[PDB]
């Protein structure tokens, strides 16, 4: 819906003065501490104060490790979603390991664990990646650490042949069975602000509900997890005997080998005996100290399954661009440069594709910067030269790098939008709502609803503004003629819409008769305006910006 | 041995200029692109240039990895010695290990590393870690990973008793001696600008002379060692067969138990026959498929050695505080202002402990940094914002932080010294050969004997002096009067000691009638003075300091 707005009058000046004691900024390189008029749709401005952002190279070693904020995790800088998971896969391979490790064969083997991909590609949003140098089990890098194997139900052992000399059956670890049934261990996630807990079996009514089991480390990106019920079988033996008998000669034995039991046939001329043919399988141990006390059987095998609970970390990070970004302003009548890095800054790549600012006029600034068109951006608090917070996010490959998308995800997601870019002039001034009242970043109803100043077509539609939301005004600068002879002025608009202002400030940028400066660079802040004038040679050369503040009465 | 230097006369005051177009500085806080009269022991000036290096917070997580910068490696960036070392120790541990790894019991087993704790320390001089994260034995972590096994001599293997069915005897692996002899490896000491290599044992005249058996990743302050002899015993079986003879009923059995051989004996009832006892250890084997074709023997135990090279690598480095260098200078009339980093910068700590920087006067600059007294230091060469190169060195603790020993240290391995900081006024100006010179930084004869200006009593010994070396000329300033009525003076000296020079800018530090501005900051380049005078108010607060340029007739 479009609201008509009224010129009311025009703000005479109440004082002009000269800026010469600054660092000397190219017209053709640019001011180095005060915003473009072309430059509207990269801030929310609050002063004379201009910031850039530029990106580092940078390869693997530049690392942001999943250190997700929340309310559980206060201390971490990410903001981003990430859920990776994955399994234990049971096959001969992974259950030879963890057989040799729970029986105590070996504390050195540990199976491998399977992430699932796509997990960790995190829809590139950002995409994630495994840091292999967390641990490896012998010949092998792995990202995941098992910390703990819990078998289900206590480890079975198998008898062995009894002693010669004590007559006893030992013991010995069951068997693998190579040709028996895997079962995968459960799903896998893993979580980086709390503890992994099982529900305390005594909970109702003794505390706590919840017992940790191991916990995660995210500011070095460790998450933890559980994989429930990794299994395999193995065949135990249980040594189950048969009884020994005696016979002597004359007796004969069976016609038939014995099945059910062993028999000794003594003689004369060997008291001690010797057993009569017995089924292939049976063991008959002879004590050595008395071996007409021997016992008989068989070391019968039984399948059984193996079931164990795995509980293990996984090292996570994504590539982070170093950053540095310039932060320059005009204040106690002279220029206040600062520059502030994020990571190991080393050598400059490009600048960043998009950045956003929000300024206070005075070295404040809360800024969203993104090295690239999508993945990793950071959003930022700072002061002068000093990085207050960081906070890191990802921008959706599905904006495909679009500034006016990505407008909105800033938007929607860190209440950030560039506020000075929405004036224009087509016949007439006109500015959507949102810029205009500029206190809402994001977009909704009415909000789109277009105020239309009367009595500004004079002005030429290739104009450009920069506006600075400040206490009743959106004031912006750059109202242009497409007759020179025509000086600049600089428009003041109700936020409430109730009417605009001009101010003609002919004046202040006269340098010749019928000749003046044009506003190139603006910015507003206590009620006091501050120009940028572009120059050059008669040959057409770049000179140094001619700097000015404007004070109006207002 | 003293020189005399004659005053042969006074430079007139060419032009003046005023520097009203600059950052304002506090009286109080400092010049920000101009060295004070104080601060000649700090550089090694060209111009009127000024570097601040500043130290961040720092914690574990700031590496330097061990890269040493050799002609074999010329992109290594440490220039400090480090020659760490250490031993496999063989114990019946770490020989099961070797043992089960070896003879693929386990390829996850692995021996623990024992460096030489004094050798990690390296006299602090700086005093390294190692990289407990690169590689982890099962549950242990540890900076060292064995990459290859090597036997001395093919592994020996053990029979085992013969086959039932193929009557045949079979192998197994040897069994260690728990009560054997165990040899520790050799002195295994890491390099890092080449691999790990032995003699071809071809060389003359074949090639290569010698052979690459593995190598280090210095970049990433990985070292290769080799480890030779690892030695423990094991126990070898050898079956030792002794004949099976026949006999049969009526015949009898041997009185006593065989030794030398098994007999069976057969009879009527059973023509397969009963073997007559034997000495306990005989074991006797009956072929299945034909009982009357069995073999008989012993497994004899042999003890033997087994050597083992084992070729690995370690993970080194040390702690490296990030820094903040500050290069100011004046320039095509205005301040050039420019900050760079190294390492992740965060938050600032202190300021360096030590810093000696040469300069060009235009933005280049070559520094010796040291954040604290002893230990880590930065050999950095800069050009405005920009790090060209650095070459990391420390600073031994013998030092004791002293900056006359630093100075010197500085001085001899890195060719640095503050040039500026000689002058100074007793009875007369005076200074060392070595700075009115400025050619050779390190100490040596004749570099201490002491050029005295005459006709220089006037001046006041309070005086301060921050010199100048260019062209022919030692331009220093800061020559004050115990009599305010009398304004300071710049001394210009002839490198050679012919004779020097004075430059009354009396005019040009007139304030008022019988006041002058006393000289607090001082610069000389390209002929040209550059002078900063400290500013306050009729009640003593601080004020922006007075900036101006003399050129004097030369
Ligand atoms: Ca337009
Ligand atoms: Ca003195």
């Amino acid at each position: 819906a479009n609201f008509n707005v009224p010129k009311l009058g025009v703000f005479p000046v109440a004082a002009v003065f000269d800026i010469d004691n600054v660092p000397e900024d190219s017209s053709a390189t640019g001011s180095r501490w005060l915003p473009s008029i072309y430059q509207g749709g990269n801030y929310w401005g609050g002063g004379p104060q201009a910031l850039h952002a530029q990106v580092s190279n940078f390869d693997s070693s530049n690392r942001l490790p999943y250190n997700p904020r929340t309310e559980n995790n206060p201390a971490g800088n990410c903001a981003f979603a990430f859920n990776p998971f994955g399994q234990y896969i049971s096959n001969i391979s992974s259950a030879q390991s963890v057989h040799r490790r729970i029986y105590g064969i070996d504390l050195n083997d540990e199976p491998l664990f399977s992430p699932n991909a796509a997990s960790i590609t995190n829809g590139g949003n950002p995409t994630m990646s495994q840091d292999t140098g967390y641990h490896n089990i012998g010949p092998i890098n792995t990202a995941y650490k098992a910390e703990i194997f819990r078998p289900v139900n206590p480890l079975p052992m198998s008898d062995t042949a009894p002693d010669p000399e004590t007559l006893e059956p030992g013991q010995t670890e069951p068997l693998i069975k190579s040709d028996g049934v895997y079962s995968n261990s459960g799903i896998a996630s893993f979580i980086f602000d709390r503890p992994v807990t099982e529900p305390n079996p005594n909970w109702p009514p003794l505390p706590p509900p919840v017992i940790p089991i191991i916990y995660p480390t995210p500011a070095l990106g460790i998450g933890a997890a559980a994989a429930y019920g990794f299994g395999y079988q193995v065949t135990v033996y249980r040594w189950e005997e048969i009884p020994v008998e005696f016979i002597a000669d004359p007796e004969t034995c069976p016609a038939q080998p014995t099945t059910d039991k062993v028999i000794i046939r003594t003689t004369d001329l060997n008291p001690e005996g010797s057993p009569c043919a017995y089924e292939a399988g049976i063991i008959l141990v002879r004590q050595t100290s008395n071996p007409m006390n021997a016992v008989a059987g068989r070391l019968v095998p039984y399948v059984e399954d193996i079931a164990v609970d795995i509980f293990l970390t996984g090292k996570f990070f994504t590539l982070n661009p170093p950053l540095r970004i310039t932060n320059n302003y005009f204040a106690d009548d002279e220029v206040k440069e600062n520059t502030v890095t994020i990571g190991n800054y080393t050598t400059t790549l490009s600048s960043a594709y998009y950045a956003v600012y929000k300024t206070d006029g005075y070295g404040g600034a809360t800024c969203f910067i993104a090295s690239g068109g999508a993945g990793i951006s950071a959003l930022v608090q700072l002061q002068d030269n000093s990085v207050l917070d960081v906070l890191y996010y990802s921008l959706p490959l599905s904006l495909g790098g679009s500034k006016a998308a990505i407008d909105e995800w800033v938007a929607n997601n860190c209440g950030l939008f560039p506020m000075s870019g929405g004036l224009d002039k087509t016949t007439l001034l006109e500015i959507p709502r949102r810029q205009l009242e500029a206190i809402n970043p994001q977009d909704g109803p009415g909000q789109y609803d277009l105020f239309i100043l009367d009595d500004s077509g004079a002005y030429a539609s290739f104009s450009s503004f920069i506006g600075y939301p400040e206490a009743a005004y959106y004031v912006a600068g750059a109202a242009t003629f497409m007759d020179v002879e025509n000086p600049d002025e600089i428009i003041f608009i109700l936020r409430n819409g109730a009417g605009w202002y001009a101010c003609e400030i002919g004046d202040a940028l006269k340098i010749a008769d019928d000749e003046f400066d044009s506003v190139d660079y603006f910015a507003y802040r206590g009620g006091v305006m501050f120009i940028g004038s572009a120059r050059y040679t008669e040959g057409g050369d770049p000179l140094p910006i001619k700097y000015r503040a404007i004070i109006p009465g207002l």
